[PDB]
């Protein structure tokens, strides 16, 4: 036949993988002895288009974002991980 090339090996690493699973206790532990951040993105924004740097408020006492709506109704059970249980 004509042949049947392929393509060279990709970058393998171990200590690229240890270090994540180091980098990942450590957070944990930083956590246990006090307390640094919460999340990547203390504010609400994420909106569409390049915008500001993430400014910490100015004794307001809330997120980036401003709200908007004026009557917000009440509402609840909004949250991504819900702390679940078993028996």
């Amino acid at each position: 036949g004509p042949g049947g090339p392929g393509g060279e090996p990709g970058k393998g690493g171990a200590a690229a993988a240890a270090a994540a699973a180091a980098a990942a206790a450590a957070a944990a532990a930083a956590a246990a002895a006090g307390g640094l951040a919460a999340a990547g993105g203390p504010g609400q924004g994420w909106a569409p288009g390049p915008g500001p740097i993430t400014s910490i408020p100015d004794s307001l006492g809330g997120p980036f974002a401003s709200v908007l709506s004026s009557l917000q109704r009440p509402n609840g059970a909004k949250a991504a991980l819900v702390k679940s249980s078993m028996f």
